[PDB]
């Protein structure tokens, strides 16, 4: 049901998707150890946003090292091309792991807004409400892309309308609770937004792909996307809203993060 199992690869083309889920493996599960040794410089009312990106960096790890095994198992080299054999390959499964993942990167946003009680379980439901709208249309949308282009997009519209509707909600508490943030980071809070939009856009941009195009080398532009987008998203994003915590841990008097920030 995915364009993948249409084509053959080239051993550059198999080998190159190959060293990109294993490079975002790599790179995910070095971020993680960073995470874990500073989150002992965030303050206790920060520190759950720094273990989240914990959490993020695993479970976006083991969906790539799960996707790698699966193209290499799915594939073997064949008559000079690599070619599907037995087992199958599928984006499907980062769609369910977004699932857990998004709302993970969305709750630690919260947290570093220094959200509090109501309006942070209030703000998060909405969200999750919204991410959980947007993954499960675009998982049924993406079921199509072979079959039925136009049921593609039409699900990918519906899916677009909570993605905005989300954007929306984030833009507002962003731009609302700014003000209220400690030692510069109401500047640094701006920068997120804006990687936000950008890198989550990349996502609605690969699931298109088989619609402008579809052959062996939109295959591999889909993967790169996905790459740019989690390290983007993930990785990037996890470093911004852990620098966020320790900043504003600092100027709320935490002597940890204080001597953190004085190292460097
Ligand atoms: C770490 C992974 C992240 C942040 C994934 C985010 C995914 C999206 C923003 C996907 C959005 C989609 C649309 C807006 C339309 C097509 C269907 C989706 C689910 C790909
Ligand atoms: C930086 C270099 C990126 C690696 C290019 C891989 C593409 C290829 O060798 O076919
Ligand atoms: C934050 C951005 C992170 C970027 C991660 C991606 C790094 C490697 C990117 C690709 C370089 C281009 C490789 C050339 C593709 C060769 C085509 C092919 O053989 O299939
Ligand atoms: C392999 C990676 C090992 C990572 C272990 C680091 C322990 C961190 C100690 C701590 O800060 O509590
Ligand atoms: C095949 C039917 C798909 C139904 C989509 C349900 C939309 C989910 C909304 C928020 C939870
Ligand atoms: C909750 C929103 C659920 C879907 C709204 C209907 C529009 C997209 C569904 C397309 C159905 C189809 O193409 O067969
Ligand atoms: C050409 C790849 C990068 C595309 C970036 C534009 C998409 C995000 C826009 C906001
Ligand atoms: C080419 C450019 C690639 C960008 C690489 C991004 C690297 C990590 C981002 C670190 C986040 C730190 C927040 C900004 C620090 C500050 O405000 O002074
Ligand atoms: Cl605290
Ligand atoms: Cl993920």
């Amino acid at each position: 049901k995915n364009i993948e199992s249409l084509f053959d690869y080239s051993a550059g083309q198999f080998e190159f998707i190959d060293h990109l889920l294993t490079m975002g493996v790599g790179v995910h599960f070095a971020a993680l150890i960073f995470f874990l040794v500073v989150s002992q410089f965030v303050a206790p009312k920060y520190r759950i946003a720094t273990a989240l990106s914990c959490i993020v960096m695993v479970s976006a790890g083991l969906i790539l090292n799960s996707q790698a095994v699966m193209w290499t198992d799915a594939y073997a080299y064949v008559d000079g091309s690599y070619q599907l054999q037995d087992l199958t390959f599928s984006n499907g499964y980062r769609y369910v792991n977004w699932m857990a993942t998004i709302p993970c990167l969305l709750l630690q946003l919260l947290i570093v807004l220094n959200l509090k009680g109501k309006e942070l379980f209030s703000t998060a439901t909405w969200l999750i409400l919204a991410a959980w709208g947007m993954i499960i249309t675009g998982y049924v949308g993406q079921l199509y892309e072979v079959d039925d282009i136009a049921q593609l997009m039409i699900w990918g519209a519906v899916s677009t309308a909570f993605f905005v509707v989300m954007n929306w909600i984030v833009g507002t508490k962003i731009f609302k609770n700014r003000a209220t943030m400690l030692g510069g980071t109401d500047s640094t809070i701006t920068k997120v937004f804006w990687l936000m939009m950008f890198a989550w856009t990349l996502y609605p941009i690969a699931y298109l792909v088989p619609a402008f195009m579809n052959n062996a080398d939109g295959v591999v532009l889909r993967q790169l996307l996905f790459t740019i987008a989690d390290i983007s998203s993930k990785v990037i994003y996890g470093l911004m809203i852990t620098y966020i915590a320790i900043q504003q841990s600092a100027a709320a008097g935490y002597v940890p993060a204080q001597q953190a920030l004085g190292r460097i």
